[PDB]
């Protein structure tokens, strides 16, 4: 278990889609951005993640994800959070539409991770299985203070639930 | 080469999810559905498959996919054209979405499926290397009659072009 030592960034990378209304005012049809997790940890004194399933899956799209938009606000400016990620094994293309789908105007406190082939999420061993295989991110949430994990859980059945994952319980360890 | 040889099935599997008319005068509202790719095809006299890289993405989304919807009824009207599959990588929520966002409205003849991991495609030469061990489908169509590939073509740089893949290409052959 990850909790109160430091964060295993590693040299693990991700790839998000920009979403904005300036932009918006101003064209352009965004391609995806590469962020290095050491980076992004490094550059934020407090970050959430966490991760999803699968992008328009009943459980994540209307239980689970929802919720982090919402508190998003509260988030940000009363817990001083800096980021939040949201990340699925998703191309970043369908998790910016799924992002939009969702309501997402602005990716500047907020982004929809893509984790290649489910790198990231393997490392720390809060990935799932799903057959022949193949690897999908868990139903989990990670708090990064200092460079420090403070909180990590993982969902004994992420198809369904979202409890210790959920923006609720996440804001109780804020 | 897969050209005029019997279909590679194996013992692959896609899933895909339902969209349907019948059902909305019935709301069911539905998970990923298995299909073993041999079966089909066992099942079907003339099938036609598509293969895309990524969901939602630019090329795939504007330049593609809508060619092979537009023209779904006259494949099937008009030559013979069973099933019309489209394969991609990504996860059945995010394909039924994605289909659903070009304005399908039944999946009696055409499918959205997922092949997981890349296997089908891997197994046939189709893929399109993306990094890390990660691979997405390439752009690539075929045909296969009573159990035959009598059509088989990938695009060379499948992020830009629609070639050999284009729905029209597959009718000409037909």
């Amino acid at each position: 278990d990850l909790v109160n030592k430091k964060f295993p960034a590693g040299d693990y990378k991700f790839q998000y889609i920009a979403i904005s209304q300036s932009d918006a005012d101003s064209e352009s049809c965004k391609m995806p951005q590469t962020v290095e997790w050491s980076k992004l940890i490094s550059e934020n004194k407090k970050v959430i993640i966490t991760g999803a399933p699968a992008a328009f899956s009943p459980t994540c799209t209307v239980s689970h994800i929802p919720g982090y938009i919402n508190y998003l606000d509260e988030l940000v400016k009363e817990k001083e959070v800096d980021q939040v990620i949201v990340v699925t094994v998703d191309n970043p293309f369908a998790n910016q539409a799924w992002a939009k789908s969702l309501g997402v105007k602005d990716t500047t406190h907020i982004k929809f991770a893509s984790d290649p082939g489910c790198a990231f999420t393997k490392s720390i061993g809060f990935e799932l299985a799903v057959g022949d295989g193949v690897y999908w991110s868990g139903r989990w949430a990670m708090v990064v203070e200092n460079g420090i994990v403070t909180y990590a859980a993982k969902e004994t059945n992420p198809g369904t639930d979202v409890t210790v994952s959920s923006v609720e319980s996440v804001l109780a360890h804020l």
